[PDB]
Parts: structure tokens; sequence; C-alpha cells
């Protein structure tokens, strides 16, 4: 697998792992999902301290359309924590493509144990992937977990 690859030319899909992000057009990706926007230097430091940042971009002159996110400790662990796909190009399978890439990279770079928090709705999605949740009864658990209005998974 390596770093930039066309998905799809109906306009081209490109697929990248490089983690060329400008954070202006990830803030306008994450508008049309609905996210309170952060500090645009801090949506930088996340990005730049992200191991894994992958992209699709449509190119006719490219248009950010999705993004995974993935932190790690470059050994043994990795938690993706944001999946987006643009709302105009849900329903054609561009997240579910975008992940099948993302776990490859991964493990490509010789990492184990690949996790995520999936809130509800998308369970189902990423056990079709395989994905299983609460291995051994193992739990997701967070600190004083603040009400979620926004989610971080749309395929």
């Amino acid at each position: 697998l390596p770093e930039e690859l066309v998905l799809l030319e109906r306009e081209q899909i490109i697929f990248s792992s490089a983690g060329d992000v400008n954070v202006y057009d990830l803030q306008a990706l994450c508008d049309k999902v609905g996210w309170p926007r952060r500090p645009l230097t801090k949506i930088a430091a996340s990005l730049r301290n992200s191991y894994l940042v992958a992209t699709l971009h449509s190119v006719t002159r490219k248009q950010l359309i999705g993004m995974a996110r993935a932190t790690s400790d470059h050994a043994f662990n990795a938690t993706i924590w944001d999946v987006l796909v643009d709302p105009s190009y849900q329903g054609q399978g561009l997240g579910k493509a975008l992940m099948e890439k993302v776990i490859r990279t991964l493990l490509q770079r010789d990492i184990s144990n690949i996790t995520l928090f999936a809130d509800n709705k998308v369970v189902d999605f990423y056990k079709n992937l395989g994905f299983e949740a609460d291995p051994q009864g193992i739990k997701g658990m967070f600190w004083y977990p603040r009400f979620l209005e926004h989610h971080h998974h749309h395929h």
C-alpha cells in the first residue's frame, strides 16, 4: 500500500496518508458535520501529534472531502478518534474505503492494537469492518465525559 493512490475516477477521489490537511479546509469539513469550532492552533497541534492523518480529496483543483485521524505510540497501540466524510459524498462507500486504507496503513506500520470509540449509530458499521466491542468485557471509559451533541464518525 503506497502513500497516495486513486480510489476511483467517476473527478478523481485520492487517498493519502501523507497528513497534509489544511486546518481551514478541515474546519470547513467539520462545519458541514456540525462540530463547534475550536482554536485553529489547537487543531493544528492535534494534527501534527496524530501519527496517522489520512485524507480523501476530490481532484477535478483539490477539495478535502474526508479525513481519518489516529494517535499512536508508534509501536503497539493506535486510537482512531475522528472519521469524517463530507455529507455531499456520503452513501458512496467512501467512509468504508477510507477505513480499509487506514487499517492497512497501520498494520503495515506494525501497529497491532487498533482501537476506536464508536457512537451507538456506527457500532454496526465498524463491526462489519472487523471491529469488536468490549472484547472480554473490556470497557472503554472516559473521565467525567461531557454530553456530546456531535459525533466523531460520519461515512
